């Protein structure tokens, strides 16, 4: 009996959209850092360089110097975000420089100087086929540059467990992450990434007994959050176990005289995170946690707290 | 989501029906619960309308049939149920202060309006389990105990158990000799509150009061499993028991979870 | 001459966006509303109920008490957007309820009582073929159940320049307004909406000048936004001229006995506005600001601010 | 002039059964037994056995 073109008899709506809106975005890094092998001190020994991205460094935690108006939006987005799932993590490296040091001697003193070797070429060192953790006492001790791990080396002359590619110069090495494991419908609780101790998805199911990571690395996880004091939630998946192998990088090992020869690389490592927001809902829901677990992370009191990095899953037929 | 299917809030209404499953469930090592039906009738709509003589206010019924029920989802919001005990569970006498379909500020409710001559009837599905697993039998004399569906949360104060979450584990006690490990993949159900409510109209002074007349037809359907031909103490591997709110507390709140989220893979 | 399937050729790569990258959030806010004519005070009179759309009181600013986590959401992706463009802003009315004040005498006093009245219905204003403005004080003054313009009304005996559509119990009435005017890539300054004065994008190029809106209510658009003390922008942008006429809300007109007869509505009152973060790029530019514009407001040292709400736009044919 | 999509006009229905439900059990008894004709009593005399069905 009414009259309009706008005008409609009423139906069942409740415009609130129960948690179902999502936000993509992807946490860019970007630097140019200096691989320096030469020097005697500070992690720029010989010793292999480690890329943690087991840890989640793909925020640049390291250093306070390198945040993206990107990690200021993630860090907005996990206010606004009940969970979150990662995928597509993508690590890319770039080579643009390759420098060694040459001793020299006029016998009255000796100096070192720089030269390009471009012949030679670094290494990507997946560490597979091998058990190797990462101690992390702080989160400059990301730095892939200044990380390292004593009597470690790419080259073993006995034994050479590890699979390698090498990267020239002029051309990029670039590999790829699917971060989204979790199933039936669950989500990472939102972590802004300030602690290095969290680790990245994906469920190794090694950890470390004197630093108890908790259900988040099997497949079966079962975990009692407590949303306040009265109401405990139940949180149970199913995801797959992944390996993630340490990776690290290094020279080649050179004995020429004395000791090994000593390359510094210039090399510009590119990061994209590709994380999917699913937003709070429009009315508050404190229990939808339930779906939620809370990223991995090395608890306990420990300083320094070993990352597992697992090499490889074994495969079975059925 | 309490099992109020048996109408045990009153003992006056006992069909021979729930006298069979208590049968039923006296011969069976398990049930699974499916095709648990709601369907609510109005056969009338009475309001109070206050009247004055100028001498003393007395209030007389009229019929609004142009004003109708609001069946209340409690979705896109957490909350839970106070139990006390069965009698609680009567929906007409059921309420929990300072709660409302009607919100000025934000209204966060999801209702369906039902007109009299028309029933609003809704269904659930109960089984989720799974990998050849049952529920314990019930008589359903307890009100603390919840139907299936697994939602995960539950209170500190009154441990659930596995139950609620979809990966179940239990060590269950057949007798002093043996234990039995219980393990099911279930999925997570909302299972919001639902209730019921007038319209809210301010009028003058408090808001207008009306008073329903309703049918509320009940069915649940159980297939029970009977137990074998020769006794077999050990099926129970089989069965999980049904959720219930654990303590000593006299007072214990349902979850009722509004929703679950979807996530593409 | 390096090996691998994950190694390519270096070429030209920055994986920063640029600006690029758009969340599309709707801003949601959704009440049930007493619509009052009974009462001789505090804008429950018989006046007319206006709604501010012109003003953004989509946000539900008039009340502190209704924030839906979406506003909370709109906040922060306001933190990190350099503009935004809203668009498809929707209002949805619905009537659950109509109820009337029958006086009654019982010859010692005189007391009220409420009935249903089901053929009677609420009634939509547009204001439309006439010029009237909303006067806003404070943001309280934005409810639209308690907003009121002394001596107006939509049943005019001499002449009724009102286009009206009557809207019953069980029908809702819903309008929507395309709220995206800005062409040639420019977009809105990202505004928290804490301000009423603040009115929809669209042009109505009237604008009182006791309160100078500024170039924003005018197709061309000519400005010089202060980026930094060192750094002016000129912002200039082509967009179309909108009316946005005042609409209210009011009850039948009827002489009755002495004063008119009374209703009272009960309405839901549905509001969606859909908006379009443009995020800030992952590097900091200030000067994205150039295809920014800030939202029309009234200015001035005012407490009472009077919207434009012009009716309509003429069309001329070419 | 409600809305749902669970809500339907009002027919006549009372969801009792008046009785049409049934139940199919099978009574199983199975023994291993013996049948003895040698002894001179108490029913294993020579005399052939009787099964009661």
């Amino acid at each position: 009996e009414g009259y309009g073109k706008h005008i409609t008899s009423m139906h069942v709506r409740n415009i609130f959209n129960q948690g179902n809106q999502v936000i993509r975005n992807i946490v860019k890094q970007q630097r140019y850092e200096l691989l320096d092998f030469t020097g005697t001190e500070a992690g720029t020994t010989n010793l292999p360089k480690i890329i943690p991205y087991q840890c989640i460094w793909w925020r640049g935690l390291q250093n306070a110097a390198n945040v993206n108006q990107t990690i200021n939006n993630m860090i907005a987005l996990n206010t606004i975000s009940y969970g979150v799932r990662f995928l597509k993590a993508k690590l890319c490296i770039e080579v643009y420089a390759v420098t060694r040091k040459r001793l020299i001697q006029t016998g009255a003193t000796s100096y070192y100087t720089d030269d390009f070797e471009q012949g030679q070429n670094l290494f990507i060192g997946w560490a597979d086929r091998k058990a190797e953790s990462i101690p992390i006492t702080t989160p400059a001790d990301l730095d892939e540059t200044k990380l390292t791990v004593a009597n470690t080396t790419l080259f073993d002359a006995n034994n050479d467990n590890i699979t390698k590619e090498e990267v020239p110069t002029r051309e990029k090495w670039c590999h790829t992450w699917d971060l989204d494991v979790l199933n039936h419908n669950y989500l990472w609780e939102p972590n802004n990434l300030d602690s290095q101790w969290t680790l990245i998805p994906g469920a190794q199911a090694v950890q470390p007994t004197a630093t108890p990571i908790g259900p988040t690395y099997q497949e079966i996880v079962i975990a009692t959050k407590a949303i306040g004091a009265n109401e405990s939630a139940l949180v149970t998946t199913i995801q797959d176990r992944r390996s993630y192998p340490r990776l690290m990088l290094s020279q080649p090992q050179i004995k020429d005289e004395t000791d090994t020869m000593k390359f510094k690389y210039q090399i510009r490592i590119s990061t994209e995170l590709e994380m999917e927001h699913h937003i709070k809902p429009d009315i508050a829901n404190p229990w939808l946690t339930r779906q939620t677990l809370p990223l991995p992370a090395l608890s306990g009191d420990g300083t320094t707290r070993y990352v597992p990095c697992v090499p490889y899953e074994t495969h079975v037929s059925q």
